[PDB]
């Protein structure tokens, strides 16, 4: 399945925050309808917050997440939960090698915010 | 249902980060096996990182984690997701008031590290 | 805070099935957009399914589970996932006595149908 | 990544449903610790329980979840969630086609019992 992409309301501000947990490099591509709004870059082995940005869902609320160690594109894994019927995560696990930890680059989106 | 509490592996490191998005200052509060090892304190209405450290869970594995602003205990919600059989998520929302968008601070646990 | 209500699209097919996990009689309440429309009760302790039903959720999308045990409302737990950002679940659980294994009985709301 | 696998505790009883809701017929098999212990076929576009099982989860813990349509492997997405720390949901989706409603064999594992 295509992984990584979710549909927001329309017109929504939404939190999006990178960890890396790898020894390569990881490049994290923000979609929003479409088109590129954020790319974080950043190494750590110990979780460390690689960016962290406010966006807006736009028009169409699509946003789609993509992460890369120098252009390969890792293997993506992810799912949406929502609590109390109106707090909303959006939680992307990556690989970029065989060891399957799924946590080299990961990748949480919230909202509502405000 | 008591709601902040979760059951991680043992002597696991693991990330906690916390966000704020409310008018008022939010007090997060950590504590594995029981004892408080860690509090952050912010202020937000735009999501900002209030903080973010990595943790151990020590013998048992249990962490909670507790909100309050200005003394007075937040409302929690909380649930926790594993994805790829591998990638854990523990996640908390909050109230500190009646618009019950429970964002007010939100907590994000994540392991494994490395 | 409030479990066991969920704002589905509107006007979509849902099911909604429930397990039960108890020695007491469970009574598993379903309310569209504020109407019961559903009842469920039947009693196990080895996961017997008590109701399965095809519902609408009508204009508002509003759906409501309660559950009660010989008169006594169970304490209930619950959240939304979504997953390849299509497939939804909404997902309630019960506690009717002391021991917190929030199984009593366990309710399973999933969509899309067809 | 690998879909519909999971960890649960080991030596531990759980439940396991499966609807259908698809022009196809589903044949949903389970495997506990590398060995077939259910099959469940059938046919429905209506949330049809094609097959409802309790099952231990033996030594290892290791569940999977297969689906085909007439001997060909649909396309699964999978995750595990838990409330109230307590209470477990391993829940798989799977699309036989092309239209990725990914609900035309839906199965739910649930666990503890009783
Ligand atoms: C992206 C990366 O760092 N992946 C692997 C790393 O793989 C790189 C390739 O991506 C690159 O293209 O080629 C080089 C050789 O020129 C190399 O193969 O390989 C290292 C070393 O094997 C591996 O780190 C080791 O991972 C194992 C677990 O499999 C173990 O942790 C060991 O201690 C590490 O040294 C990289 O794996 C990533 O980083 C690790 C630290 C760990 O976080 C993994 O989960 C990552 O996938
Ligand atoms: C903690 C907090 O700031 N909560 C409310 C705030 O509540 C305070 C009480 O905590 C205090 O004890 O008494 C005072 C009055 O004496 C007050 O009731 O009230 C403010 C103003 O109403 C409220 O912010 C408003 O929230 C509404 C939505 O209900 C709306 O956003 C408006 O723009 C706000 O000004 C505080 O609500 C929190 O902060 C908001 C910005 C929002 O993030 C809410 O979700 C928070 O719960
Ligand atoms: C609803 C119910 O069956 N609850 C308890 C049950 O409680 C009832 C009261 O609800 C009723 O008002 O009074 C009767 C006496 O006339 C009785 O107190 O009590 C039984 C017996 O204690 C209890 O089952 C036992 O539960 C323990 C775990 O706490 C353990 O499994 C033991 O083997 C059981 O015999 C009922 O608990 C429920 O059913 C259990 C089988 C289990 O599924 C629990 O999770 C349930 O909450
Ligand atoms: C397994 C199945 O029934 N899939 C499709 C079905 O696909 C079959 C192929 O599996 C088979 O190998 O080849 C034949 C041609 O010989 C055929 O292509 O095709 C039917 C008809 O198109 C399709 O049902 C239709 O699906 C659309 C949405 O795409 C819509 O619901 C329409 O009303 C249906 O008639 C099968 O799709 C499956 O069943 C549907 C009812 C629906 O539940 C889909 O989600 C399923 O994937
Ligand atoms: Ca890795
Ligand atoms: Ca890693
Ligand atoms: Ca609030
Ligand atoms: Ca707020
Ligand atoms: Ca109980
Ligand atoms: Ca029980
Ligand atoms: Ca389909
Ligand atoms: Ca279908």
């Amino acid at each position: 399945a295509t992984q990584g992409v979710f549909t927001l309301p329309a017109n929504t501000q939404f939190g999006v925050t990178a960890f890396a947990n790898s020894a390569g490099t990881q490049t994290v591509n923000v979609q929003v309808n479409n088109e590129t709004v954020a790319t974080f870059t950043g190494q750590s082995t110990n979780n460390a917050i690689i960016g962290s940005k406010v966006l807006n869902s736009g028009g169409g609320g699509k946003v789609q997440i993509l992460v890369s160690v120098n252009g390969r594109s890792s293997d993506l894994v992810s799912a949406q939960v929502i609590l109390a019927n109106e707090l909303n995560f959006a939680l992307v696990g990556s690989e970029d090698s065989t060891d399957n930890d799924y946590n080299d680059a990961v990748v949480v989106i919230n909202w509502p915010l405000g």
